[PDB]
């Protein structure tokens, strides 16, 4: 149950991922195989719940790529429930402050480190009590990642680097570009800086930035200015524009 | 992307519904070619989730009946994941005074009119990013409906007819009847004066009233004062009673 | 496990049923509250299989309604699945001979009396072998239900009824009424004389005779005549038909 | 629609149950003939929803098992949903104080005694309407059971004893031994005695005392204690460490 | 109900096509957004069944992109059951004789052109009874098109172009070249002889010839040589080709 | 993609299974880490299908224990769709006579030794392409047991031992006993002598004998007889088993 995504973010290996959105175990499985270093199923803004979280995690399983799962807001109860199925590194979105950080830290450790309630004979988690001392074994293996997507999130950002249990930041920037006045494109120079400046900035705390790019020459200039949890595409995108470009050669 | 139901609520043109309780997207498919001009995907009193609502509304997709969705509540971490699926009208539940109206509203637009969170490039409602300029477009599209259903809602309505973005006001006549202690039958003076009244006072301010009952001779009656729409039956209703009547006419 | 719609025919009790085409456990509890005698779970043209088929005789259970199942085809190996899930009447589209029958009798029965394949600490039907003496107690519970619908099966119809095992003789009458040249029109007087033959013909051999019938006139044309299993209604007719009338009353 | 299981508690009859994580409602089937008094559904700690929740009743439906729904969150509005498939006992986690088991109970009653929003028609809890005088006789029949599990709840335990509609108190051990310092063993003398007191103070108030616990030993002492409704065992844990064993037996 | 991929074979206008794999109602709708003129849903190499294959045609209906069909096997029950969820155009394999081509021919057609069987009232396919005349009108909008995929089918081309309602003729590269003796080689110069061969022949013949090669330089060969309906890719190959690519350029 | 299941047989090593019923991917992995060798994932007697055997087969995947299915039926359409969805040892129900073992063998290879119909670019088998030369290394990875169920296989059994590519023999006592007139009696001196010949036979044949039996002595002597797959219990028995224990030791 050793969480090698944890590891090598604390390591310092850059990990390049790809989204998933497409709810489906089946195309999981078929991309677990392409060769990404993690993989972001999407609670969040994709149409998945526990049930399909748990089957695309069933799916992944045994291949070298690493489950993420964004639950849809940082809640303590779809935290709890996510856990149990055996998600062990979470991005939590619209972290806004250094409460909420903490908030959504204390939500994924057990008593007294936090608030995780216990039910590890059920659990996928603890391999329904195979695994020896889980209880004392999980909360170390838990990796937590908040994002950071609108102005009040960037002008917080030193205080949720201060954060114990905060292992990355993300920056996302579809919601922070919006909330900055620029829906949702974030290729813009205002934009640009302020992605760039967090990421040279959560790396100076000794925590991993990340972000989500669909643009390989921003990615490379991210992976460039340090940042270590690296989407660089998403499958919905990947499959719709190859599908497209097709279609259109055909006429 | 444009709104049609929305379009004919500001003509006012009234719209007749169906309620649908069953969550089968099957029976959502046979039910769209019936002839009505709109269909409410209960998902409050229904078993339905955000992955059932969305295989309901590719089931209606191609016919002329409008998809409304209820969530199970004024939530804006639930509203976000049905708009992302594609829900453009929202039936809101249990909107009790004009703070809880607004944040109805501000739940269903992008920043800076509202805070809902941004993911169109996994989201069927932008078609994956097809439809062009789809952030630009969103908010202007949405139908915001409130659900007035309590004494202290109807003793705020004023305000609430203020708000921005309200498109229409839902009289939810069985909650309502139950908080004023005739559960839950609404035929008694006091509850259908209460109706009508606010039938009347909701039409004068330029919104659109809304309210679901069985009983058709009370229907046209709402319909005659103003209402725009009016929901006059429920698909388990219909299919239990016509099964029963058939069965006992066989003894 | 006493099969009390086998009973029932046996004692010339008529049954009154609806046909189910939903493929929903939901509609199908809905219904099964509804009053009628049986209830046949449609697997030839409706979008069952052998999982949606357990979901709804798990639906149905506590009711007093009986199920019946309709496999795609006289399948051994399908009449098998359908069994172990816990069908115990069964009604067979396209049998055309008595040869046929045989084979359907056969593969509802353990040998020697048939060639019903033996799992029964896998299923349902004999609840996990907590039925005590299953195995010597199933094949007296299994009920046979055939169906005739094309002239050569009429024909056939004398050595059907002479096949052991063969408990019903259902008339269809839409294939019936295709196989003579009315599709569509089983109200035709050649397509009547020849259904009203067949009733009198079972019952007159000491079996049940059984048809579906959504015209009330002639479902009790059809009891008078000695018909003991009449399915009275389709679920999706019921459902669309009542739909599209109440959309209708209101423009 | 009698609520035998709360009869029992009232009538100081023990219930002896098993809680049910496999979140199927195939097992559930199976599990449901094997002779206990209840099973818990568990939505807190298995993959479960209203949904999954509504197939596992209907499979125990015709067994003499009562089922009991575990939310995973005092929640009013996942409680109203689990209410209208027709959940007429509940399990309510974390519950730290008497406002919260106030607030637990009105959740599952009608107005003026609750907040519990109307929706009958739709609901498999009214059957669809068939019950007469539903809204009448719901709350009357509702069997609400909060959980203590946390030092903070066991000092408030008298306050949450004199809450009316509070008809038993459930003790967790692995929550409560996870915040008395010992996660999550709960048989250490000290999580012992806090055990084995409140249920002795629960039963001497009139309320019925509840725990789940798979050690046998220790049930037997609950239930000399004046435990009544006593789970003895987990689905997952049954099946788990029967394979096991036998895998382990043949090397 | 008319089948405007049948039109457009007829008129000779080449429709080019996907390969849909997926087996997900949701990718299905993504990709038919993406400008295809037909999709094909296939039930023998991909996890398909009639369930499956009905959401999907949900999914597909409101685009312009038309829905084709492959069932496991030349099966007239499972083709029975795919035309009464709404299927119009099949792709039938192994088609290995005029014999199998009539067959699969009247497995479309009511009597007394066919053996379909009648299900009007239960199936999307007459959008249950509101197609009007639907019996009468649905033989002429069944499209058949069979598969020949062996050196013996071949052999037998002249026959199976002969047999009325064969409107299309489909090479399978990936079958043909196995049954060849050149095993995931369809490049190999006899095959590509044959290949070409049956496309000439087949158009010469007033039928439309058919084939999937996801070689778009071959693609526009075929359509050169007159065929008229192209797959010239598949879905799962779209996005593990560009998934893996995307991870490579990153390392 | 080696079959280490089919290695371990051709080497003599006795490996211990457990058979799957419960249809479930959930209690799937849950088994799949009790350390059984193999695991039986039963289309015959359980209600799965090609899909649920699919998501069976995935959650299995990571574990040691290796997955083998049983199709419904010896019928060469399911069986290249099991193996499209990545089955490599198939057990075969009812194998009556040699001709019969062969299609078993020839429905699971490719040409020019089998029938399999080609789909690779579609297949979990071959990673959607990703296997190197899958076409040709698949073959020889295909592991193919029979089963002898009847007096009559039991007579045929020199010549099935003498079909090259049946890997193994598998003797089902409940079937056998069955048609040798001992209806769930596979105690009976006569069905003991008849399986404990036919795993001499088969072992001195040079293939694997296999057998199901949940009395643990005689799987022991099964085991000294040299047979190599033995399956030692059932999920469905062990839960139901140890839950109906439980559940009588409190009353
Ligand atoms: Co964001
Ligand atoms: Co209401
Ligand atoms: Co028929
Ligand atoms: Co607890
Ligand atoms: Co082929
Ligand atoms: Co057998």
């Amino acid at each position: 149950m050793e969480n090698s995504f944890k590891a090598a973010l604390k390591a310092g290996r850059p990990q390049i991922g790809l989204w998933l959105g497409l709810s489906s175990s089946y195309s999981a499985e078929l991309l677990a195989g392409a060769g990404f270093d993690w993989l972001l199923i999407d609670g969040e803004h994709a149409p998945n719940n526990v049930q399909t979280v748990l089957t695309q995690l069933q799916a992944i399983a045994p291949y070298p790529s690493q489950p993420v799962v964004r639950p849809s807001w940082n809640d303590p109860v779809q935290i709890k429930q996510l856990l149990d199925v055996g998600t062990q590194t979470l991005l939590v979105p619209m972290v806004q402050n250094a409460d909420e950080a903490r908030e959504a830290v204390r939500a994924t450790r057990y008593p007294p480190a936090g608030i995780r309630g216990v039910g590890s004979a059920l659990a996928r988690a603890s391999r329904w009590n195979r695994i020896p001392d889980y209880l004392q074994k999980a909360n170390d293996q838990m990796c937590v990642l908040v994002q950071i997507e609108t102005r009040e999130a960037m002008k917080n950002l030193p205080q949720i680097l201060d954060v114990e249990g905060v292992d990355g930041v993300f920056i996302g920037p579809a919601d922070l570009s919006a909330d900055m006045g620029y829906a949702g494109n974030p290729q813009h120079p205002e934009v640009q800086a302020a992605i760039e400046q967090a990421i040279v900035q959560i790396r100076e705390s000794g925590k991993a930035p990340g972000i989500l790019i669909a643009n390989e020459q921003l990615a490379k200039r991210y992976l460039e200015l340090g940042a270590l949890f690296v989407a660089v595409g998403v499958d919905t995108t990947l499959l719709a524009r190859a599908a497209e470009a097709l279609a259109a050669r055909f006429g």
